[PDB]
DNA sequence: TGGAGTACAAGTGTGAGGAAAAGTAGTTGGGACGAAAGCAGTTGAA
């Protein structure tokens, strides 16, 4: 349930975000150029945005000249798989290349449809399973204002190796 | 009182996946103790 506090990464995920922003590349050009008749791949993406770094999202005032007029004119169906059907393309040929799995997940998050398996459930390294284990034993005694029992879990997970900043100043 | 079609399992090739700790990929930090004198041949113009 709760965050953990691993520097954790598979192939799978490596891949599957990276077939996910080397596709959104190219959609994003598309809809410049129908907006025009009217390379990492990832590092490439970031450059049209501002990490915020104060906050977790990069909040804004709103009574102030950042404002627009609504924009009239509104989608269909029928420019949208028109807008999208050339990216479409020229993806399909590494969609062969990269794991089926891989290539089943990104034939389900273009149609919406969101993963349901969370990254740090099928990770399965042993030590990752403590680390999943004590940090939701971590947080729940924080939960239930058991102290005693969370200063040994808190002290326990510090000493396994891997453990990040998160866990460690924020319940102090 | 033999044959026509046919799902359940015994049984056989193709690549595709999984993982890690080593190395290498771009930014930023950082490296470079001296304001002395009367005097003389040349040399100023008268």
């Amino acid at each position: 349930m709760f965050e953990v506090p691993i520097t954790l990464t598979n192939r799978k995920f490596a891949q599957r975000r990276k077939l996910k922003y080397q596709y959104i590349n190219y959609i994003s050009r598309r809809f410049d150029r129908i907006s025009k008749k009217s390379s990492d791949e990832e590092r490439k993406f970031w450059k049209k945005y501002e990490k915020p770094e104060k906050s977790f999202e990069i909040w804004r005032t709103v009574s102030s000249q950042n404002k627009q007029p609504i924009n009239k004119q509104k989608m269909t169906y029928h420019n949208f798989k028109k807008i999208e059907k050339i990216p479409l393309r020229k993806m399909e040929i590494p969609l062969l290349h990269c794991t089926k799995e891989n290539k089943l997940y990104f034939q389900s998050i273009s149609r919406g449809l969101e993963p349901l398996k969370t990254s740090t459930s099928e990770v399965r390294n042993y030590r990752t399973r403590h680390i999943v284990t004590l940090t939701d034993l971590l947080h729940l005694n924080v939960s239930r204002h058991n102290w005693s029992l969370a200063y040994k879990i808190f002290a326990t997970l510090i000493r396994i190796p891997g453990v990040q900043i998160k866990s460690l100043w924020g319940i102090g």
